[PDB]
């Protein structure tokens, strides 16, 4: 029954959710159709958030022995929240009082920013069941688990992070949580330097195709490791169904980190008012099997991106644009 602990969790005080709330008012421009001048107005207003709240986000943001994860609780409440959208093509988050605090928060972080090939570019996506997708191995499921996987693993522009805030949660919706540190800690010291070595190639995500649509960096790329960096702060790219092995024990090995995160992941179910940011480098993460209706009262999140550097997408961007063209991807 493991859980995000007491330093992976932030939770904010009534004065500082107040505060929150106040600053989200410097933040006017359409979070959509002005996405630049949205984000920057609120990496300006995030200067003037609780110090204790700047401090605990600035340090995860760093990522030396950030735990892969951290839990915010305590937002100011949804108030007049909409129904839960049936689709993700409403982007009904992007105009609630939630994206300007999912804003602050990520702006404290790194920079947003937005795919073209990933829920049409929106700066928050409605995470939201999908009736078609229901069976699929997309954030929009329902009807089978959301497989452990770091987001976009084919792409060397994947986010640094993924932040997810709850408009609406679901009961039987538990979000796992599993760390390349937490993988390593229960591997041999032959599976780990195996896992550090180019055995597996990676393959764009289907959602990502489009008629007419070519990448830069073709269909299949790699072969790339599974684990990089420093031994004891290792970096994970991890996706069974986007990541091929090249021989049979490269794919006895995912295998490995499969079992792995079964015995060794931590859950939470995400409850109105929270706040989750994922650290893409340091951890997977996954979804349980849930029940939704699509009666306008399901579980429904606000997803956005962020990364580090908006340097390193210049070349994939327009001048004051967020948004990654799918070529580039």
């Amino acid at each position: 029954e493991s859980d995000p602990e007491v330093s992976a969790i932030l939770v904010l005080t009534s004065s500082e959710a107040s505060t929150l709330e106040r600053v989200a008012d410097l933040v006017t421009a359409h979070a959509l159709y002005a996405a630049h001048d949205f984000c920057a107005q609120a990496q300006l207003a995030a200067a003037e958030l609780p110090s204790r709240v700047v401090a605990r986000l600035q340090e995860f943001a760093w990522g030396d022995m950030n735990e892969g994860h951290l839990l915010i609780k305590g937002l100011p409440q949804v108030r007049s929240l909409p129904p839960t959208p049936t689709s993700n093509v409403h982007a009904v988050a992007a105009t609630t009082p939630m994206s300007r605090y999912q804003a602050l928060i990520n702006e404290c972080v790194g920079r947003m920013i937005a795919y073209e090939a990933e829920g049409h570019g929106h700066t928050f996506q409605d995470m939201v069941p999908s009736a078609m997708s229901a069976h699929s191995q997309t954030s929009l499921g329902s009807a089978v688990e959301l497989e452990l996987h770091t987001e976009q693993a084919f792409s060397p522009l994947r986010p640094d992070f993924v932040s997810l805030a709850c408009l609406r949660g679901d009961p039987r919706a538990l979000t796992y949580l599993f760390s390349a540190r937490q993988l390593v800690a229960t591997l041999t010291t032959q599976e780990i330097a195996m896992l550090r070595e180019p055995m597996w190639t990676t393959t764009v995500d289907e959602s990502f195709l489009a008629e007419g649509r070519t990448f830069l960096l073709g269909f299949e790329r790699g072969p790339i490791p599974i684990l990089s960096g420093a031994d004891d702060d290792p970096f994970i790219v991890f996706d069974q169904d986007l990541m091929r092995g090249i021989s049979a024990p490269a794919q006895e090995l995912q295998q490995t980190v499969i079992r792995a995160y079964y015995a060794e992941r931590v859950s939470h179910c995400l409850a109105p008012g929270e706040m989750l940011l994922i650290d893409n480098r340091r951890a997977v993460h996954g979804r349980s099997i849930f029940a939704p209706r699509f009666d306008g009262a399901d579980r429904f999140l606000s997803r956005s991106f962020i990364v580090a550097d908006g340097s390193r997408s210049r070349h994939a961007r327009s001048s004051f644009g967020r948004v990654v063209s799918a070529r580039f991807s």
